[PDB]
């Protein structure tokens, strides 16, 4: 019960809205230290409903659980503060969500950020697995930007149906392999750039579809080895899909060697960031203990 702070109303002042997620509407904010003269950048989100004594323990025992996590590439809840209109603080990413970074730098990412960003992505779904959280809406607009080379994933344990696997669709069951096949879409969101899956289409249909045996098409830049991971996420069998853990692998070997695996115009004047401005960027933004890229 440590891990989750509790706030008063009067510490923190929301400035800006960022937009609007799950529960409520997410703010850019200041926390400001009682008897101190500092502001804090940090994230709020406020709830769209008020809420009772009763239903703020079942919030307050999922805050601890949400509050409980340790990994780099998962986002942690900091504070709470329970005030009518429940509101939620978490660390303030100053780069966005994966998904508006990569419309944004469209066609300019190159190789090597998208294969560590699956790399970082699959490694904290593997983190959840091996907690037994089911995430339950894994897609890039979850996925934030600590640094353009540190994605941490937000949002777990809480209808996205062009994301949802068959069987969560027909019967709402959501596993860890369900939520593989929202890793498959999230990597299809992030070498098409940010497209919308399965755009123009009904969401009432999208069962149809997949039981047809269609799925999402190969972006251009990936060759065929990529694309088959993200089909085989989207195996109508979950137990055929594959394990986080062995994403990790393959996606590490072929960020061993990017350009093998996707094929972008511009690559090579693009590249990674050196030592010397990896060790800036994590000076100044990133003095978590990451393991590495790739
Ligand atoms: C009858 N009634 C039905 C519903 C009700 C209820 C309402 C709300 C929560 C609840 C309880 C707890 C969390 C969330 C939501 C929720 O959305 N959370 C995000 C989250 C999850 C995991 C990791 C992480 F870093 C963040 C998150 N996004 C943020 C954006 C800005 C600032 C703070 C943020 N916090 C944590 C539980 C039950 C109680 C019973
Ligand atoms: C994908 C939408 C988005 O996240 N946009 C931005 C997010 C910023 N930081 C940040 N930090 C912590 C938590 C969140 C967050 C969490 N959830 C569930 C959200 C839902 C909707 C919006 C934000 C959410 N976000 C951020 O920092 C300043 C900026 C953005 N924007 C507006 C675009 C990114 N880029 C232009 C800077």
């Amino acid at each position: 019960q440590a891990l989750l702070r509790i706030l008063k109303e009067t510490e923190f002042k929301k400035i800006k809205v960022l937009g609007s997620g799950a529960f409520g509407t997410v703010y850019k904010g200041l926390w400001i230290p009682e008897g101190e003269k500092v502001k804090i950048p940090v994230a709020i989100k406020e709830l769209r409903e008020a809420t009772s004594p009763k239903a703020n323990k079942e919030i307050l025992d999922e805050a601890y659980v949400m509050a409980s996590v340790d990994n780099p590439h998962v986002c942690r809840l900091l504070g709470i503060c329970l005030t009518s209109t429940v509101q939620l603080i978490m660390q303030l990413m100053p780069f966005g969500c994966l998904l508006d970074y990569v419309r944004e730098h469209k066609d300019n990412i190159g190789s090597q950020y998208l294969l560590n960003w699956c790399v970082q992505i699959a490694k904290g779904m593997n983190y959840l697995e091996d907690r037994r959280l089911v995430h339950r809406d894994l897609a890039a607009r979850n996925v934030l930007v600590k640094t353009p080379q540190h994605v941490k994933i937000t949002d777990f344990g809480l209808v996205p149906i062009k994301w949802m696997a068959l069987e969560s669709i027909l019967h709402r069951i959501y596993t860890h392999q369900s939520d593989v096949w929202s890793y498959g879409v999230t990597v299809w969101e992030l070498m098409t750039f940010g497209s919308k899956p399965y755009d123009g289409i009904p969401a009432s249909e999208i069962s149809s579809i997949l039981e047809k045996g269609e799925r999402l098409p190969q972006p251009p830049i990936c060759t065929i080895d990529v694309y088959m991971i993200m089909r085989k996420c989207w195996m109508i069998d979950a137990d055929s899909r594959p394990k986080f853990r062995e994403l990790i692998i393959e996606f590490s070997k072929m960020a061993r060697d990017p350009q093998r695996y996707l094929v972008i115009q511009g690559d090579e004047r693009m590249h990674l960031p050196s030592p010397t401005d990896s060790n800036f960027y994590r000076a100044l933004m990133d003095e978590e203990d990451m393991d590495d890229v790739v």
